[PDB]
């Protein structure tokens, strides 16, 4: 098993949460407890003997308290060779069987706004050197980085000490810690120590730890496993969503939920989003309610919606949740439900019904490839072309406006379905969606052939120009009275003319919003 | 700006060493140093302090212990703007250091070759780390260099009086950069090999990574959106290290679709060439041939959307085929080679992306951000029981001629790069029809039949999941397909393998599905 009874402990904690129970405990079972500073201090004013790290080395400016060789030796010692234990019994040097340290908080001294001086001070050099050389020396030191450990210490205390098993195991974690410890002091250094200049939008180091929060159903495909993990630090998302109904999540399941919460938080009314293999098969806005948002999604694409991922940018009602019940659905996705809500929804077994916390705009996109990384900044739709008050009106009479809140929608909706997209809506719904072409014409030619009679009428929304007429000829002959598209090819004219030979109004943004 | 009068020298990788020595030893500098290093600096006559005798402190325990020691550390970590460390440090009998050179035994470098455990354990470094910590925390004081690189940096500031203290903030925001990505290295091996969790998890409960920037792209997916792309160390090369040998600079499209062709081109053994639209395939051929022929199949599959494509080949560009690539519009070709004289015929274009890549190594992890976190899976390297032609089973008609099955094969391990919903119609080892990314199964089959046009009659498809009804089935069979290929696995498959023996079509079920995203 491996155990060692504890005999010696070396103590050095800024955070001295549970310390004296901690301290209590190791006393009473004979434990020689080393300390340094207020550490000590707080042990001793209770009553329970210390042994001061300076009593050990000999020496007293602050900063290099530890780091010397009558703390380390005893820590670093490897036991299971002779050759240590007689360097350290010639030394009068004794081992220590737990090592209990815990950092200065420098990622929550800058989280507070303190000053670069503050920032450097609170970088700790002793203590990551005393957790990483009893770490390494797991085979004899037990290391303690967190006070949430320290029942845990005063259990194996009573069994005679840690085996050899939870040492190799607080070691694992306290290089975790370490290198958590680390990324923040380097991110942080790279930001406001030495930022470069001219200052560049992305960093020239980039660094990240994620902590696994499940592994999920399978991975892309049930012969993939995967995994989902969270980022601490960042804003809650997706990843810290809490499932209150339905089987276990697949990976597909929540990259279709990041995507549909995204398309839906994309609007600023009441929206509905239902999604298919990351793609919007329906979104819809309404000034009535959500059910009336989700009624007139759903109707744009009922075939498709089968087996959709549902996304409301507010509280899913009781009145929504009943008619999602008579759908097979498989993950819905809330900011909340309205009470009653949930119960219609668990009539459905399987469904995955998730809360999540409303988007933070603004943020950075990574976006993996083979040996490296794409970052990008995330495309929050407030370019100068997204305000429909900068967008020029190339051809056709100015749209009333009924028509120009449906253009705004379907120029709005354009971003999230993937590229080439066409997007034709009416009455702040999407009656027909070209996703994923190869080519603009054949995104038009979908998104007609979805639409059927409700193209008539309707106004369009192209995610790039038209780099030929065809495309635009394809909506016109349909029946779309409006479009709205980027422009910027040399042949806009003759795009322009298409649709002024058609009767067209058409609108030019200068902004593009491809997806992949 | 401070003149160096010390400097504490460190390093596994005695490179430029000697160079770095006799200029600072030139200018007065003061060398404490220890073992090998020591002994290099010394063999050239170079006079060095040997840390031993600052500290005074005996040979113990393998060199465990020999740097974490009060007057060396008293030496990096006294704030010299504060009188009082100054005071301090004349009290104690201690010097400080201006100059700080330590590089690291190379960890994460020799993962793969650790002997064993305890070799490993062994190798982690616990004072090297904290001298450059401690250096780097004391930036306004010392200057810390990690790297040989930084040694021509060093002799510079030597002449200069010093580095400034803009240069020294650089350092140590570098050196922070350096220690964060070996304990990013040393928490990965211990999770992985020292303490691993019982029953075997497929992904460990921590995962950390960092990267370097690369390149400033020429912008993100849309130009209001800036972009940078950055390369892993540690990782095999693949795109982010790719070799640009031509064309405009690269922007964050390019590299996706550039990933997604490369992705599409190693997923046949056979000579291939994917040509990629917004990270869909438009057109992929293998050839017993040549590439060339590879790339005149794929491109006429759908010449009018290959029209700005991403095209890879799995193997070296050939003369004939740059020939045909400059009489397209292309963005980026991406191969593992190109032939003498195919570059030049490439560079007749002045914009196309020119690109030199490592061939993948199969069965990697993938990575998918979300909001809040990441997604951690197996990549896709369709070796699952079902891939396999031999496992699949013949639900109804003929089993295929052996002219049909390499089709089906070649149909069925093309559908994998397309988007989902994913129909490919394949034939003569080349699609002709592509069905992608549609938030249906019976439209990706209707798309697949409208560009296939003439081509479909006769042909092969494989569907990327089950047919959840016969519609999307029945859509092909009424075009003239005569071999059908899907995983099966619905309540309903008996109705979907029913249309099929009513149009006398072949249907194979394979139980592996591929969707992509
Ligand atoms: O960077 C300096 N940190 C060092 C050192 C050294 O630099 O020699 N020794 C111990 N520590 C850490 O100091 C804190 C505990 O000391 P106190 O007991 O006085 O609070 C805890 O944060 C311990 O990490
Ligand atoms: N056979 C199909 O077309 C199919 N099978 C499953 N799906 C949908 O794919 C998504 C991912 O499924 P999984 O969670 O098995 O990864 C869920 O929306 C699901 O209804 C399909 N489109
Ligand atoms: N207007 C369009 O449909 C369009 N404009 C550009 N593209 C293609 O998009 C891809 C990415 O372009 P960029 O690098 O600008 O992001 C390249 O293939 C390019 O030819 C289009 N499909
Ligand atoms: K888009
Ligand atoms: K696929």
């Amino acid at each position: 098993d491996g155990r060692r009874p504890i005999r010696r402990a070396l103590i050095s904690v800024y955070d001295k949460t549970g310390l004296v129970d901690l301290a209590q405990g190791l006393s009473a079972a004979g434990v020689e407890i080393i300390s340094t500073g207020s550490t000590a201090k707080t042990i001793a004013d209770t009553g329970i003997p210390v042994t001061p790290v300076e009593q050990l080395t000999g020496f007293p400016d602050g900063r290099v308290k530890t780091l010397h060789p009558r703390v380390h030796a005893g820590l670093l010692a490897d036991l299971r060779k002779s050759e240590h234990a007689a360097a350290l019994e010639q030394l009068g040097i004794e081992a220590f069987e737990l090592v209990v340290v815990n950092l200065y908080p420098f990622s929550q001294t800058v989280e507070s706004g303190a000053s670069v001086d503050d920032c450097v001070e609170q970088i700790d050099i002793g203590g990551p050197a005393m957790v990483r050389a009893a770490a390494k020396n797991h085979p004899s030191a037990a290391v303690v980085t967190d006070p949430l450990g320290y029942h845990g210490v005063l259990a194996a205390l009573r069994a005679g000490g840690f085996t050899l098993a939870e040492r190799k195991r607080l070691a694992s974690l306290a290089f975790q810690h370490i290198a958590e410890y680390d990324i923040a002091v380097a991110s942080w250094m790279q930001q406001t120590l030495a930022p470069e200049h001219p200052v560049a939008a992305f960093p020239q180091w980039f660094g990240r730890s994620w902590r696994r929060v499940a592994m999920l159903r399978y991975g892309e495909n049930p012969h993939q496993q995967a995994a989902l993990y969270g980022d601490p630090t960042a804003w809650p998302g997706l990843a810290q969503a809490e499932q209150l109904h339905g089987k276990d999540m697949s990976y597909n399941n929540f990259t279709d939920a990041d995507a549909a919460w995204r398309a839906a938080f994309d609007h600023e009314q009441t929206c509905v989003a239902i999604i298919k293999h990351a793609n919007p098969c329906g979104i819809a806005i309404s000034s009535v309610s959500v059910a009336d948002a989700h009624r007139k999604a759903h109707e744009c694409d009922p075939l498709s919606a089968y087996g959709g991922v549902i996304a409301a940018n507010t509280e899913v009602s009781v009145e929504m949740a009943e008619y999602v019940s008579t759908i097979f659905t498989e993950v819905i996705v809330a900011p909340g439900y309205a009470p009653g809500a949930l119960d219609v929804l668990a009539r459905k077994k399987n469904i995955r019904v998730l809360v999540a916390a409303e988007p933070l705009a603004g943020g950075s996109e990574l976006r993996p490839i083979s040996g490296g990384l794409l970052i990008q900044q995330s495309d929050q739709l407030d370019a100068h072309g997204d305000n429909p008050a900068n967008w020029t009106l190339a051809t056709g009479s100015p749209a009333d406006p009924a028509t120009l809140t449906d253009l705004v929608f379907a120029w709005r909706a354009c971003r999230a379905v993937k590229s080439n997209a066409i997007v034709i809506a009416a009455d702040g719904a999407t009656v027909g969606v070209g996703m994923g072409q190869v080519n603009r014409v054949d995104a038009a030619r979908l998104a007609v052939e979805r639409g059927g009679e409700r193209v008539r009428g309707a106004v369009a929304a192209s995610d790039a120009f038209f780099p030929f007429p065809d495309g635009l000829e394809t909506l016109a002959a349909a029946g779309v009275t409006a479009v709205v598209h980027p422009g910027g090819s040399v042949r806009d004219e003759e795009v322009t003319e298409a649709a002024a030979k058609a009767g067209v109004t058409l609108y030019l943004t200068g902004a593009r919003h491809f997806a992949h």
